[PDB]
């Protein structure tokens, strides 16, 4: 049994000031590069261990030994996402109840029903870019966020954010973004009770009220109209858990909708932004993906079956998730006393953090060339060792949105590659901004139309 490395300390604050940065994931990645597959991290009243190797993470992903933990970040997000799926413990009644009711709404089969709505938003993006003048550029993560927010709004609850009609966000999104910022900002605070944070606290309660008031209204309005539109809100108002025989209540429905709007704004847009980043930095790869898009997408409007045929586009998206998993960490706790990797003894309740970008850089799995962008790593799914590739987390607490995110992203990237050539006109230097998620800040391109009608 070995003694675990630990990064540099700050007296009574232990390791906490290491999170005093706007790029804490990138900081934890550097520490893992220096210390290796496991390190201890201590704050006043808190210990966790950061895992980076497939060897240890495959053990952490054993659901008989470890369950999902709410990290401090998830506990602060729970002040507005409540006992929605993402911020509930596995043992809370509302977790399994919502999971049973919603799984069918998120299946690959259910994507056939969402396809038309996703095409509506995708075509708005392509039209935007077609309509730019020769001297203008594309603000990539800004546009991808407009698309992914609007898609979840229309598939989630038949609501149009109309993000392509606006520079300034919807009132709901102003409060959601500012609540998410406060939740992440509170991680690093040594003295959170200091009156310097009274205004932050006041503003946070106001933003929770805005989100609650606006979603509660959408739900009340739907119940009144009796309208049976094919969206997540209808499924949640009509669904019954086969286990309990119970439907979700209106409060839990509101938490699910806030949770989906977080995910729709934060995660899929990062994936699309990194994918386009890697393609413009790897023009041989962009040509392979552009050739597939041109060959497969033969109709003005892509069909569900055509999106399923975009294999190489799917490989580009998986290789973007390998290098920059846009939801880059999850947390586990030990169900019982156990020994991790024959070396590290854990007590019941001990917590683990999985650093997904480091897992995805494990040379024992991927080979020496782990920094190269090579979609061919994913030519064959079954060749990927179990628990090597975890951009959607683990087991029964894995992302319910995975099929949705990949269908949207494959559709969008396919249409972008059909309709435009791209130029990295500024020779962009990757700058990764961290919120809940990772995005390439300031990433801009020029698009030259191939002038193919919709
Ligand atoms: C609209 C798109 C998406 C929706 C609606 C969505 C929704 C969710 C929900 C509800 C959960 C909690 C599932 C549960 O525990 O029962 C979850 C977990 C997760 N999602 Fe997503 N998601 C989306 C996109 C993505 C994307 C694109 C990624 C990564 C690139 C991602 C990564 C994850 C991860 C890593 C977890 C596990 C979190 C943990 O263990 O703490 N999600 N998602
Ligand atoms: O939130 C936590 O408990 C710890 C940070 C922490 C460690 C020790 C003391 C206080 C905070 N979080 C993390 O290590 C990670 C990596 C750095 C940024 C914050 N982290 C997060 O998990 C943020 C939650 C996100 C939800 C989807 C993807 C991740």
């Amino acid at each position: 049994i070995k003694e675990m490395p630990q990064p540099k300390t700050f007296g009574e604050l232990k390791n906490l000031p290491l999170l005093n940065t706007d790029k804490p994931v990138q900081a934890l990645m550097k520490i893992a590069d220096e210390l290796g597959e496991i390190f201890k991290f201590e704050a006043p009243g808190r210990v966790t261990r950061y895992l980076s190797s497939q060897r240890l993470i495959k053990e952490a992903c054993d659901e008989s030994r470890f369950d999902k933990n709410l990290s401090q970040a998830l506990k602060f997000v729970r002040d507005f996402a409540g006992d929605g799926l993402f911020t509930s413990w596995t043992h809370e009644k509302n977790w399994k109840k919502a999971h049973n009711i919603l799984l069918p709404s998120f299946s690959q089969q259910a994507m056939k029903g969402y396809h038309a709505m996703m095409v509506d938003i995708a075509v708005q993006l392509v039209q935007k870019w077609e309509r730019l003048n020769a001297d203008e550029h594309i603000e990539v993560p800004e546009d991808m966020t407009r698309l992914t927010l609007d898609t979840i709004g229309l598939c989630g609850f038949n609501y149009r954010f109309n993000s392509f009609y606006r520079d300034q966000p919807h009132p709901f999104i102003t409060s959601m973004v500012r609540a998410l910022d406060e939740a992440m900002n509170k991680l690093q605070r040594a003295n959170p009770d200091d009156p310097a944070y009274d205004e932050n606290k006041r503003q946070f309660q106001e933003d929770i009220k805005v989100m609650n008031d606006l979603v509660d209204k959408i739900i009340a309005d739907r119940k009144a109209s009796g309208e049976q539109s094919d969206d997540l809100l209808t499924h949640m108002l009509n669904g019954k858990d086969p286990e309990t025989g119970e439907p979700l209540d209106d409060e839990n429905i509101r938490y699910q909708i806030i949770t989906f709007l977080i995910a729709g704004h934060e995660t899929t847009s990062g994936l699309l932004s990194f994918a386009l980043y890697f393609l413009v930095k790897n023009p041989h790869v962009l040509q392979k993906a552009a050739e597939e898009a041109a060959r497969v997408l033969v109709d003005p409007v892509p069909s569900y079956k055509q999106v399923k045929q975009l294999k190489y586009v799917g490989m580009v998206l998986n290789e973007a998730l390998r290098l920059w998993p846009t939801a880059p960490a999850f947390s586990l706790y030990a169900k019982e006393d156990t020994v991790l990797g024959g070396e590290y003894p854990l007590e019941k309740g001990d917590e683990l953090m999985v650093l997904i970008p480091q897992l995805h850089r494990d040379k024992t799995i991927w080979g020496d060339d782990v920094e190269e962008f090579r979609p061919e790593r994913f030519e064959n799914p079954s060749a990927i060792p179990q628990h090597a590739f975890k951009p959607f987390g683990n087991g029964q607490r894995a992302c319910i949105g995975q099929q949705f995110a990949l269908h949207e992203a494959t559709l969008v990237l396919g249409m972008m590659l059909k309709h435009f050539d791209f130029e990295d006109h500024t020779n962009y230097e990757l700058d990764i901004k961290e919120t809940l998620t990772l995005k390439p800040e300031g990433f801009v391109v020029k698009a030259k139309s191939k002038k193919i009608p919709l």
